[PDB]
């Protein structure tokens, strides 16, 4: 079997992707963010606290004829941006893009933390890390992933997300017509739960490649690119006018200015990222002061390639027995 679903940016920023995820029997579309740094797929609902819902479409177990309450069992999640969700657990029929899974674990929430109430466009999450971080209690549940692998044609996925566009998620299969040139595949670590690997360097610009090892995790539910604070440093360097800003919370820049690419290396390969998409525009309404994309994961204990970096690049989620991490220019 094979499954591919279009990944829509929630604003102009690309601040998040939602895709279309059809749950139960008849069919309950929700819009999730397929969050490849977590482990649980996690739903508003008819649980949900009345007054932590605010415009959300919701699951209502009840309307499927095919949801079935996992007995006893909870969930609750913290995410490193500070926001939280919990709840109990039902299974249901859970279909992307024609790829069907039976018995998935759908978290419903009974409380959702007010990052995620104020987000109207987000419906839930859809976890693709491995499934020893599923916060399921007192019995770990498996991610969508995990559960439909067996089946598939092939046992990965790929992220294809766009620059101000929509993207694609494709399970089971490698479209060859969605990136150019090779793919180039690195080794990735399970032991904390992530696709986590090692970039060979880095440059700024047209400046010269720094080898140099970065451990970091491809995360696909981070907007930004967190990286040494050293790399940081000589990315904004590089850009009149940016500092560090402690009240703003990272790094800021002028908004007049143009700003060189950053270009990140996976083996002997080199992914550029083009400048524009390390602008994330205001600090706030009407201000010239713009917030960068690239910012310091000193604060953060991990670094983390996220939308930023991995926009820039078809990315292979290589789930084969020794999972790998595939990274190809497109």
């Amino acid at each position: 079997s094979t499954g591919s679903a279009t990944t829509t940016p929630i604003d102009s920023l690309d601040d998040a992707y939602i895709t279309p995820v059809q749950i139960g029997t008849p069919a309950q579309t929700l819009n999730l963010d397929f969050d490849t740094g977590s482990s649980d797929l996690w739903v508003f609902s008819s649980e949900t606290t009345a007054s932590e819902v605010d415009g959300q479409t919701i699951y209502t177990p009840s309307k499927s004829t095919t949801a079935k309450l996992l007995s006893g069992a909870t969930w609750s999640i913290s995410y490193g941006d500070g926001s939280s969700s919990s709840g109990d657990v039902y299974t249901d029929t859970v279909s992307v893009g024609g790829l069907t899974v039976t018995g998935q674990a759908v978290e419903s929430a009974k409380k959702v933390s007010s990052s995620f109430t104020e987000d109207s466009t987000i419906d839930g999450l859809l976890g693709l890390a491995f499934s020893t971080l599923n916060t399921v209690s007192p019995t770990q549940q498996k991610t969508f992933f995990d559960n439909a692998k067996a089946s598939l044609d092939s046992p990965v996925f790929t992220a294809d997300l766009g620059y101000h566009a929509p993207g694609t998620y494709n399970f089971g299969f490698i479209d060859t017509t969605a990136y150019t040139g090779s793919i180039t595949y690195t080794a990735v670590s399970t032991k904390q739960g992530f696709w986590e690997w090692t970039s060979t360097g880095y440059a700024v610009g047209s400046g010269t490649f720094k080898s140099t090892s970065i451990d970091g995790i491809a995360d696909t539910g981070t907007t930004l690119l967190y990286l040494p604070a050293t790399v940081v440093s000589a990315y904004w360097a590089q850009v009149s006018g940016a500092k560090s800003s402690s009240s703003v919370g990272g790094y800021v820049f002028p908004c007049s200015a143009t700003l060189p690419s950053f270009t990140f290396g996976v083996g002997s390969a080199r992914i550029v990222i083009p400048g524009d998409y390390i602008d994330f525009g205001p600090i706030s309404t009407g201000s010239s002061s713009c917030f960068g994309g690239i910012q310091s994961s000193a604060g953060i204990g991990i670094n983390i390639f996220g939308d930023v970096a991995l926009k820039a690049a078809f990315v292979v989620f290589n789930g084969a027995t020794t999972p790998t991490l595939g990274f190809a220019s497109k």
